C-alpha cells in the first residue's frame, strides 16, 4: 500500500466457478467417462452439434454482406421483436413492452436485476429464488445490489416432487411487493414444473400480493419439445396482467452458447413510461459494453423470422427434445434392470435438459470417482448421454446406491 | 407510498439522454446537401460504411473451419488474447508476466477495469482522474464502477488548441500519491491532441514518482497514425519503465468490428501467484455479468492477427484508412488556407486519428449544424466521415461562422 506493486499484492483472490471447473475436470478424465456437468447439448454420439439450420443462417448471412456498424444500445430490432414474439405469441403488443438485447440469459439476468433497483428499494425488499436454484443466480442478483436474498419452498426432497404448498405459503408469507424469480418453464436444476392450474393460483397469488414477477426463460423447447406449449406461465401471466420482467436466452435451444444472444422485456402497464424505463436500461448497457455483439442476434433472427428455417428449427429442436427422452428411459429401465434400492421414476418425469437424481453428495462423490461427472448436488445434464455412458450411469448410480448409503 | 407494482414503475426516474445520440439522430434524419460528423465511425473515400476486406475474407475462412458453438471459457478465446496482447506490447518479456482476459470491446474492458481497480484501490476515498476534456463516457463508466471522487487533468489547452503540458504534470503532482490515471493511450477522444515521445517519457517519471495507477485506454492503435508500433509507444515506453499498466484494448476501429465487441483487459505484473488472484477477481466478476464472452469477434481478429498473410493485408488497409483520415485533414486545412478564413488552422492537421476539436465557439457550432454540418457543440467533428467533397464543404462553413 505505498507502491502500485505493494497494492497488487493486497488483492484477495475469490473462489473458482464449482460448475466451471468440473466440467474442467471432467473434460480431462481420462477412459470411458460421461462429461454431465454443463447443461449443454449432445447428439448420439455424445458429440457438440451445431444445428443445421445455424449452418444455413450461417451461410445466409455471409451472402447478405450485412456491415459491422455499430447496433443501438438497446441492440437488433429485428431479432429483439421476433424474439419476444416466440415467448409471447404472435398475439402480443411489442408497442405495450419494452425490449432490449443482451448477453444472453446471464446478461438479462444481471440488466435486469440491476434495473429493479432502480422501482423498489434494494437494501430492504426481499428477492426470493427457488429452493433449490442455479447457483449463479444468487451471484447474479448479489452483485447487482440486491442485499436481503431468500428463498421459496420448490422442491420437495423425500417425495422427488413439486413442494406447491409450501410455495404457496412462502409467497404469502413474504411482505408485499417483493421480488421472486420464478423459470419460466424447465426448472433448473429440478426438471419439475408447476401444471397450468398450479401456475394461474400462482398468478392469482403474486397479483394479491402485488409482488414483481422476475422470469427466467433459458430453456424454452426442452419442458415439451415444443416453444409454444412451453411459453404457457409467460403468456398465462401476461394474460392475468402481470408486469412480467423476462430474461431469455438461445444458447441451448438454437445452440448459440458462444455468441450470447438473449432478450430482457417488461410488460409495463402504464405505455407513457416505456420511454423512461428504456433510457434506465440504456444507460445501464452504456457503461457496461455499449452495444451488443451483432453476429447472434442476426443469425438468431434470420432463423425465426424465415418461415422456413422456423420450421426447420422447430422440428429440430423437437427431436433434440425426444433424444433428451431416449436417454431417460434408457437410464430408468437399466435402473429397474439392476433392481437399484428406491423409486426412480423421477429421471423420467422430469423434463428439460437435466435430473436431479436425489443421491446424497457422498454418492455423487463416488460418481465423480468412477468418471461419471454430475453436480455435487446430484444434477446431471441428460442431454450430454450416449446409449452407452446412459447405461454406464445407472450402473454406476446402482454401485454408489448400493454401497455408500 | 406506491403499492401496486404499475404505481412502482410509475415512480421510475428517467436518465437523461446522451446529447450526442440526440445530435446524430437529427444529423441521420437530416436530407439536403450535408456532412454527418456526429459519431464516430469509419467511412471511405465514398462516405460509406466500410467492411474491411480482411475482414470479409477472414469470415469465409472461419466458415470453411467447421467451428462448433461451444461456450468460451469465462476469460474468453485465449489465442485471440495472447495476440491481442502481443499486438499492443510486442513478442517481449511482458508475455508471460501480464494477466489478461477477452472483454466486449474498450467499453467492456474500462467496465471490468474500473471495477478491478476498486479491489486494490478505496474507490470511496482514491481519486480517479479523467482527461480535460475526455470521451464523456469515461466518466459514465467510472461512476458506474463505484468511484466516489472523480477528478480531471489539465490536458487540452483550449487557447493554444495544442496540449497543456505544465498544467497535465501540475495535476499529476497535485493529485495525492496513489491516485488513478485514465489516459488515452493514442490518438486522445474528443481533441486529436497527443503528448510527444519525450513527454510521454517525463509522464512516466512522473507516474512512478507518485505511485499512481495507470489505467491506459487504448482504443486507435494503428489506426491512429497507420503504425501499429508507432501507436503503442506510450505502453511500451510505460511497461519498460516498470510501471504496472492497466489496459483496456478495442478492435473496434483498428478492425471494423464496432459490432462484433472484441477487446481485452490486461494487467502487467509481475508475481505470478498474484496473477492468478487478479485473474480469479476478473473472472468472478465476468461470470455475475454475461459469464462469457462473444466467439465471433475475437475469431475473426484472432484469424487476421495470426493469419501471416492476413495480418500483412490488414497492417497494409488499416495504414490507407489512416492516410485517408490525413488526406481530409489536409483537404479542410488547404481549403481554409484557400479561404484566408481567420485564424490559426494549423491544429486540424497537427491532431491524429478520427476526431478534431475544430476550436469553434459554441455560436459558430450551432451555426455549423443550422447549414447541414453536423459537428458537436464543442467543436468535434469526425474527420473519417468526410469525403473529398464535404471536406470542402465542411471547410467553407467554418469559414462562414467564422465570419458571421
Ligand atoms: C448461461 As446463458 C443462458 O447466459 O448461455
Ligand atoms: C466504443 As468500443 C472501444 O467499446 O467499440
Amino acid at each position: 500500500a505505498m507502491t502500485t506493486t505493494e497494492r497488487w499484492q493486497k488483492i484477495q483472490g475469490r473462489a473458482p466457478d464449482p460448475i466451471f471447473e468440473l466440467a474442467k475436470r471432467a473434460a480431462a478424465a481420462k477412459g470411458p467417462k460421461a462429461n454431465l456437468v454443463i447443461g449443454a447439448y449432445r447428439d448420439e454420439q455424445g458429440l457438440p452439434y451445431p444445428l443445421r439450420v445455424v449452418r444455413k443462417a450461417e451461410q445466409l448471412l455471409l451472402d447478405m454482406n450485412l456491415n459491422y456498424e455499430y447496433l443501438p444500445i438497446s441492440g437488433y430490432q429485428p431479432f429483439i421483436d421476433e424474439a419476444v414474439k416466440m415467448t409471447y405469441g404472435d398475439t402480443v403488443e411489442l408497442e405495450n413492452l419494452v425490449a432490449v438485447q443482451t448477453l444472453s440469459g446471464t446478461g438479462a439476468l444481471s440488466l435486469g436485476a440491476k434495473l429493479l433497483t432502480h422501482v423498489f428499494d434494494a437494501e430492504k425488499t426481499p428477492i426470493y429464488l427457488a429452493d433449490p436454484t442455479w447457483p449463479n443466480h444468487y451471484s447474479i442478483v448479489k452483485a447487482a445490489g440486491w442485499k436481503d436474498i431468500r428463498t421459496y419452498a420448490y422442491y420437495d426432497h423425500k417425495t422427488l416432487g413439486l413442494d406447491f404448498e409450501g410455495m404457496k405459503k412462502d409467497i404469502l408469507a413474504a411482505p408485499d411487493g417483493s421480488v421472486f424469480l420464478l423459470h419460466q418453464c424447465a426448472h433448473n436444476p429440478t426438471g419439475v414444473d408447476p401444471s397450468q392450474e398450479q401456475w394461474n393460483e400462482i398468478a392469482s397469488l403474486m397479483l394479491a400480493k402485488h409482488h414483481q414477477v422476475f422470469f427466467d426463460s433459458a430453456y424454452q423447447g426442452y419442458a415439451s419439445g415444443s416453444l409454444d406449449t412451453d411459453a404457457y406461465a409467460a403468456r398465462l401471466f401476461a394474460r392475468r396482467g402481470i408486469e412480467v420482467l423476462l430474461a431469455q436466452s438461445f444458447s441451448k435451444n438454437m445452440g448459440l452458447y458462444s455468441e450470447r444472444a438473449g432478450t430482457l422485456s417488461l410488460l409495463l402497464k402504464d405505455k407513457t413510461k416505456r420511454a423512461d424505463v428504456k433510457s434506465v436500461m440504456d444507460s445501464l448497457i452504456r457503461a457496461e459494453y455499449t452495444c451488443p455483439p451483432a453476429h447472434g442476434a442476426r443469425l438468431a433472427h434470420l432463423i425465426l423470422s424465415n418461415n422456413e428455417l422456423r420450421k426447420e428449427w422447430e422440428a429440430e429442436l423437437s427431436a433434440m427434445a425426444e433424444r433428451i427422452r431416449t436417454m431417460r428411459r434408457t437410464v430408468y429401465d437399466e435402473l429397474l434392470r439392476l433392481q437399484t434400492p428406491g423409486r426412480w421414476e423421477h429421471v423420467i418425469n422430469q423434463i428439460g435438459m437435466f435430473s436431479f437424481l436425489g443421491l446424497s453428495k457422498e454418492q455423487c462423490e463416488y460418481c465423480q470417482n468412477h468418471n461419471i461427472f454430475i453436480t455435487l448436488s446430484g444434477r446431471a445434464n441428460i442431454a450430454g448421454l450416449t446409449h452407452e455412458t446412459a447405461l454406464m450411469l445407472a450402473q454406476t448410480i446402482n454401485d454408489a446406491v448400493r454401497n455408500v448409503n
